[PDB]
DNA sequence: CCTGACTCC
DNA sequence: GGAGTCAGG
């Protein structure tokens, strides 16, 4: 059964062929400044295992890695590329990434290792990484013979699977999406991750000191009001205090007990002074635990930067996600939380943070795909879309739209953009499911093209088995035929929503590629730091801001051409907070 | 590991 | 809705 390979003591020329499957193995989950434990190369001449201390000190091997004309096929090339960047080594010529190929073919398979990808093509001559390295505390790199066989089997699987994966991508009309969008993007994400974002840790620490004082004060008030100490962070002890001791109304349950979500608590505040204090304690506690202490824990001491990892192969809509830290959920809506952004600063003296965001990209994409005459006209006039939606839903003029009317319309728009259910919209607006349905009905009367689109896309999903985005990203929807109303309805909502969210993801990814090219052409030092779904964050010398003010929005706006314009807003300043 | 809560888009 | 993190259990 064993797979033959050369356990090489040195690099030879036959290992440096112009086409190879390459494995550069980084076992730590967070690959920043992490060890490379082994290397495997499979090519027309054979299968090879190399020790990294050897290969990575060999000038011929390093040249080969960096030579764009030497083509490599890999799985999760970004992990290898970043780990190699920390060692001062450039990885070029990666022409196929099996992780990104599998992700595009079917994001729902949850492919996160070579074995899982291989199984899509009935190839099982490779073990799952979890089986080799173990999990959790028991996780460890195995002895060399076991390690080397595993890496060689992964390389062999990649070597064999490239053709069938590319063939299926071609059949799906997704090969350009892989080769021209996701693969080039992977390189850009690697650069962003490696650059990192500078943190003003002293400022974070000062905030933490103040929060600790405020938390102690509120905490003690809560105990006084409760007539008893308890763990406020325990949903169980808190529920006992609120709903048994203090006898507050139970307005909502969880599957295991009493709900204490903020929405519920706000409704209970009139009955007892403890409630507003718990809400305040929660708010401060979230900041302290997640955005002060949690952030400080992942700052690299050598440079005071944080280096996120963008998971490019996870979400079902084509979005990225961000981990360790997550830099896509830093507070902004409320001022107390927004101040956390003062801690994210430029990495060089006399540089600034520049932030550019699409204005209503999801609803603009919807206008385009649905060809809804009224929605397209609204965006061609660059109307405030929530005010316009209120005018239409309520049949009033602009100067008759009250704040609460605009709020209801905005909630409907939020619902369309995220594909939430009537129940969800009812919750969000604190109204009956019945009234939520009525809102949706008025929306479709004013936007009949959107109605027709939603009908048609659900039918298309049922017929084809999947829906697609503008650039041919796919999502399979097997639950669309379910005889369970809730399950089916969830799938119908995903059919409606994925082309919206997913096409918006496609567009910003293309914009990132275009922007990186333009910055290089223009010889700017500006570079990308972060993407937050519909916005891009850069830093640059202060002397580049005026140019960026023209260049960045233009590139973002021109990434695709739709039936409506795209519009990008932008700001800059001395910290991320000030880039507003 | 699971639940519940909460932060962003 | 759907990502990730925290805390509790
Ligand atoms: N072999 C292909 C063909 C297309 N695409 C993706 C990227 C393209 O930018 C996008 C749009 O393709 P087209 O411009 O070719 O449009 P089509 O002719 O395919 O029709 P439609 O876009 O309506 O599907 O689809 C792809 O990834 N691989």
């Amino acid at each position: 059964a064993k797979m033959a390979f050369t356990l090489a003591d040195r690099v030879t020329e036959e290992m440096l062929a112009d086409k190879a499957a390459l494995v550069v193995e980084v076992v730590e989950e967070n690959y920043h400044d992490a060890p490379i434990v082994g290397i495997a190369v499979v090519n027309e001449h054979g299968r090879f295992f190399l020790r990294p201390e050897t290969a990575l000190a060999d000038p011929q091997f390093v040249a080969w890695l960096g030579d764009e004309t030497k083509k490599k096929s890999m799985f999760d090339s970004k992990r290898a590329a970043v780990a190699l960047k920390w060692k001062g080594i450039e990885l070029c010529g990666v022409s196929f990434d099996l992780l990104l190929a599998a992700y595009l073919l079917d994001p729902a398979q949850g492919v996160d290792d070579v074995a899982a990808a291989a199984k899509m093509k009935q190839y099982e001559a490779v073990r799952p990484d979890e089986a080799v390295y173990g999990k959790g505390a028991k996780r460890a790199v195995p002895d060399e013979p076991v390690l080397a066989e595993h890496l060689v089997r992964k390389a062999a699987a990649i070597w064999e699977l490239e053709r069938p994966f590319l063939d299926e991508l071609r059949r799906n009309e997704q090969d350009r999406l892989l080769v021209e969008l996701e693969q080039p993007l992977s390189s850009i994400l690697a650069e962003m991750e490696f650059a990192g974002v500078k943190v003003d840790t002293k400022r974070l620490e000062q905030m933490g000191k103040e929060l600790a004082e405020q938390l102690g004060t509120v905490e003690q008030r809560i105990y006084e009001l409760a007539g008893q100490e308890f763990n406020i962070n325990s949903p169980k002890q808190l529920g006992v205090i609120l709903f048994e001791k203090l006898q507050l109304p139970v307005l909502k349950k969880t599957k295991t007990g009493y709900s204490t979500s903020a929405d519920v608590l706000e409704k209970l505040a009139p009955y007892h002074e403890i409630v507003e204090n718990i809400l305040h304690y929660r708010q401060l506690g979230k900041l302290q635990s997640t955005y002060i202490e949690g952030l400080l824990k992942v700052v690299r001491p050598a440079t005071k930067k944080v280096h996120t990892i963008f998971n490019q192969a996870l979400t079902q809509t084509g979005r990225l996600s961000s981990t360790e830290p997550n830099l896509q959920n830093i507070p902004i809506r409320l001022e107390e939380g927004r101040k956390i952004r003062q801690a994210f600063v430029p990495s060089e003296s006399d540089w600034l943070i520049f932030a550019a965001d699409y204005s209503q990209i999801a609803l603009r994409v919807l206008a385009h795909i649905a060809e809804d005459d009224n929605l397209m006209e609204a965006f061609r006039r660059d109307l405030d879309i929530h005010t316009k939606t209120a005018m239409d839903i309520f049949q009033v003029s602009e100067d008759e739209v009250t704040p609460n009317m605009r709020r209801q319309a905005k909630a409907v728009n939020f619902g369309i953009v995220y594909g939430i259910s009537d129940y969800g919209l009812a919750q969000n607006l604190n109204i009956s499911r019945k009234e939520a349905a009525e809102f949706i009905e008025r929306y479709f009367e004013s936007f009949p093209g959107v109605k027709r689109y939603m009908e048609n896309i659900v039918q298309e999903a049922k017929q084809k088995g999947y829906v697609t985005t503008l650039l041919h990203r796919r999502r399979y929807l097997p639950d669309i035929t379910s005889r369970n109303f809730n399950v089916r309805s969830f799938a119908e909502r995903m059919a409606m929503n994925t082309p919206i969210q997913g096409s918006a993801a496609d567009i910003i990814k293309k914009a990132m590629i275009d922007l990186n090219a333009r910055l290089k052409e223009e010889r700017l030092q500006a570079h990308l730091l972060l993407q937050v779904h519909d916005e891009l964050i850069l830093e640059a010398p202060k002397e580049e801001m005026e140019r960026l003010c023209r260049l960045v929005p233009e590139v973002m706006e021109q990434a695709v051409t739709l039936r409506v314009p795209l519009k990008v807003d932008y700001h800059y300043g001395s910290t991320w907070y000030d880039a507003k």
